[PDB]
């Protein structure tokens, strides 16, 4: 894109997600297994935060699994939606809100790096 | 139900999550695809916390896949478990421990709303 | 093993991860369903934390699921990693990183024990 996530935005104040969506028109069937899905959105994110992709209810219910996926304080690159399509063809139009990106607190442990 | 969040318990102090059963008995093969199933528990959550709907071990290992499901801590709505069999037929018996709700921090940020 | 948590290690100073790692080498399929991987780690976690266990994006796209797995605070069992292939074989070379774990924070509530 490249955009920030400072771009995203959320549905309602209570909303715990920042939402987001593909750039383009994709079709997903079973046999393909998971799939990487464009965002145009770009890490890092905000100091001791990491984010957390996951899928929105609707869209699980219309058989598009989202593997969560964990985004490293420190990532630069593109966000991109691990998706599967679990029984049945799905179609994502570009632009449908496909996924949510959670930010949690980064516990700082003693643990070697 | 409706019954709010504070009727939910802990099985133990340690335990992260609040064990959620459903309403029904329901029985779920793979080709059926991700299924709602009721829990008869209303959000919404504490001030300055959102939920996340996890499967528990045990549940998961006899073949009964939950989806992550992000409840806002706004929402008012009946909190309800997205499940899918995996491989064989899975039966939930009504009052079974099936999932469990995670309560975690909201963190506010200055996306657009 | 038993090793403890305080012994994983992060891969970078962003990384909100803790990399996990079979301690066998295991062959996956479709059909074998979830299956539960032995790391040799064990609980408990720091006080106030629970943990997370969730996939790398690497290995999902992959093919192989790792379903999330809440470890509770006190929990001193080891920690296993629910896994299962996605649509086709999935070998498991002992000591690949197939998982990480996060810890969060354990908020409390007035819930019954
Ligand atoms: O597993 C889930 C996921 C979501 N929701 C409810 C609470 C959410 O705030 C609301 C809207 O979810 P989305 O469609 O935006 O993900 O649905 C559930 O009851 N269970
Ligand atoms: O992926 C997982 C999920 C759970 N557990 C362990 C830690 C938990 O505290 C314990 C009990 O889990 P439940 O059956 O209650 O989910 O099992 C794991 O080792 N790995
Ligand atoms: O769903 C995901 C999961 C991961 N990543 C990016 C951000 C991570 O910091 C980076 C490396 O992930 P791992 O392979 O280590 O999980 O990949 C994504 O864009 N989407």
């Amino acid at each position: 894109q490249k955009q920030p996530i400072s771009k995203l935005t959320r549905a309602t104040p209570g909303s715990a997600g920042l939402d987001l969506c593909s750039t383009s028109h994709t079709v997903l069937t079973p046999e393909m297994g998971p799939q990487a899905l464009s965002t145009g959105i770009y890490g890092p994110l905000p100091p001791n935060t990491f984010g957390l992709i996951l899928g929105r209810s609707s869209i699980t219910m219309k058989g598009l699994q989202v593997y969560p996926g964990v985004i490293d304080n420190d990532y630069t690159g593109e966000i991109k939606i691990m998706a599967k399509a679990v029984n049945n063809i799905v179609t994502v139009s570009q632009g449908n809100r496909i996924a949510q990106l959670i930010l949690l607190p980064l516990i700082e442990t003693d643990n070697k790096v």
